[PDB]
């Protein structure tokens, strides 16, 4: 089987008070490849605040974190399911802040290759 | 809720041809928590070869790295579904090589609450 990585930009630059989307995807689609689980993390928070953003393919979103939070983000394009398809793992933030800024981490967990993760520095 | 964390050993001293075992465990218990999927890497190896062991709860365990390999490894109590059970995520390596050596990272890939990550050096 074909490995898979995760393609992500390393900085964005975003615009304060607007939206901004942080893309990340998994490449390529590789039959007998499944998605378990999408994950974004500030690995710079404490770790209670971490986990910002997970995406499961039956049971779909969770923000769990406060900082950004569940009312300002969003997974663009992921979808639950016959087959889910969580390959565009791309997070928008709405109502940009300074707070927001920093080391943002994207992983998807997959099976048979196991975790894969890609960084992006969200700039203001 | 409670939130969860990752319970390893920090260093492990491995019996060279023998077996060793890492252990791990998601630690408390929590109901409402499903475990998605379980990973071993080796964060210091190349990207091809970081991702040692995976064990996913419908589709069993993976060795995707040819080293140390599905000939050595093994996950130690998880079961895969009927209900899986991932919260032992100890694993076993066997016939132990200098190659062997070096840093492990046992993940847990959870909703809601996201990944977790313990880390434990193996030395001989």
């Amino acid at each position: 089987m074909q490995d898979v990585r995760v393609q992500v930009l390393p900085e964005v630059r975003g615009q304060l008070g607007g939206t901004v989307e942080l893309p990340c995807h998994l490449l390529p689609p590789v039959p007998g490849l499944y998605i378990s689980l999408v994950t974004w993390q500030r690995p710079d928070a404490p770790a209670n605040h971490q986990n910002v953003a997970a995406f499961h393919p039956k049971m779909g979103p969770s923000f769990p974190s406060p900082k950004p939070g569940s009312e300002r983000l969003s997974f663009v394009s992921a979808k639950q399911s016959t087959e889910a398809e969580l390959q565009d793992a791309t997070l928008a933030l709405h109502g940009l802040t300074v707070e927001d800024e920093g080391n943002y981490t994207c992983e998807f967990a997959t099976f048979p290759k196991g975790s894969v993760r890609g960084m992006t520095w969200l700039r203001v």
